């Protein structure tokens, strides 16, 4: 039978493609996590169906009762049979869901404008007037919300504390935020070298500041999980992921 | 108390220095029994290091399709984890499991500075500077599949040269960069241990490609996300990155 393939709208790996007519389906969606299906779908010979995670959320823990949300949980319940998106692997996911190797590495970085004196994360740490923030419960805030270093701890109790104001729904606010107003992101560095292309004015500041994949997401003990490893695999030696990235950035 | 098995690698993995003797895994110490230890602490088994026995990474014989190495260790469970800079690989993948990646890195070039060489395709359009790689291993392999041009030119070359240019281990490759006109087609990771050891040597150009270092087990492990959740905490702790700035 057809997989079901859960996703999230983000650019450049997730997109609705733009034209005159309107398209229906599996037609709808562009990008790199699509391609990436399409050359797994190849491989693996399967067909599918794409829908959009229908709380539009990556996935966290609920922090009063414990439930998880988003992709992660689809697939926890088995309403979806892949996740395919820039999904982080990290430590709490991998213990619900199983996650293939990686497709590609990253890690959380800042965006903010050019020509400022702000080198590093502790440059901001140590100063107020320009905010930053992160995605409200994603990756890059659990890192932050997690973390016992110094530098981390005090970036996490000003977004926590101005967790109504700094923390955003999506990159995409994240971004609006960072040309609106004094506002620094906290965010994932692939897509902020995709940000970064596209506004000349914008630009990643200081290193990456951990380091993390992201990875197709199966529910615990799928009949999937390594053939979709394999496969990933494969195209990583053909160089299939190295094309696509360059096609898509 | 589980069996691990590992392979001889700087700064992986290397014999431990002592004025005394030395037993047991007290022999060994690099980035890879520092894992190890991390690994044994989340999760809480002991364990038994054992070099392995063949001293190879793991590769198909082409002629009988035979597994050997870690690899094969794993295979016919001699060993539960291997734990050592062993390249997740589709090939091994499909007969063994592989962790999360502990580490990232790709094929790159290792020769001396300020020399006429900038890239690959610098090597392959000659032949006077001989160039190569460890025998059997990922790097070797990565040539011997490749469909690009530069990439199969090389792989020719090497091929025909086997005795020549292809070498038993990494320690032997760097050696040859050090004694002779040689250039040394090796790990990213490794390269820059050694770069920051032998100052007139270089990285040339950048990554070739693209792959991680994993902890391998048995399929049908009842270990294997264990591992790849102690990995993920590692990692998010900053434990893998102290550990590559503790070895590096
Ligand atoms: N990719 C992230 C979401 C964005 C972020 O946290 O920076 C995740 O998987 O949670
Ligand atoms: N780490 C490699 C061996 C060294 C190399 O091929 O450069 C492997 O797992 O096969
Ligand atoms: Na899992
Ligand atoms: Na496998």
């Amino acid at each position: 039978r057809s997989l079901i393939v859960t996703t999230i709208l983000e650019e450049p790996y997730v997109l609705f493609k733009k034209s005159d007519k309107p398209l229906y389906g599996n037609d709808r969606f562009e990008g790199y996590c699509i391609d990436l299906l399409r050359e797994l779908s190849t491989i693996l010979g399967f067909t599918y169906e794409i829908r959009l995670v229908e709380d539009g959320k990556y996935g966290a823990q609920d922090d009063v009762n414990g439930q998880w949300n988003g992709m992660v949980r689809e697939l926890i319940d088995h309403k979806a049979d892949l996740a395919v998106a820039p999904l982080a692997i990290t430590y709490v996911r991998e213990k619900v869901i199983d996650f293939s190797a990686p497709f590609m590495t990253l890690g959380i970085s800042i965006l903010y404008r050019k020509g400022t004196p702000i080198d590093s994360a502790d440059d901001l740490a140590k100063q107020t007037k320009i905010e930053y923030g992160a995605v409200e419960d994603g990756a890059t805030m659990t890192f932050f919300k997690k973390s016992k270093i110094s530098t981390y701890d005090k970036m996490w109790a000003f977004m926590s504390s101005r967790r109504q104001s700094v923390l955003v729904k999506s990159n995409e606010e994240g971004i609006q935020r960072v040309l609106t107003s004094d506002y620094a992101f906290l965010m994932e560095s692939t897509t902020i070298e995709f940000v970064t292309q596209r506004n000349c004015n914008l630009t990643q500041i200081g290193g990456l500041i951990d380091s993390k994949g992201y990875g197709v997401g199966t529910p615990m003990g799928s009949p999937y999980r390594d053939k979709i490893t394999i496969a990933i695999l494969q195209l990583q030696e053909e160089g299939k992921l190295h094309m696509m990235k360059e096609k898509w950035w």
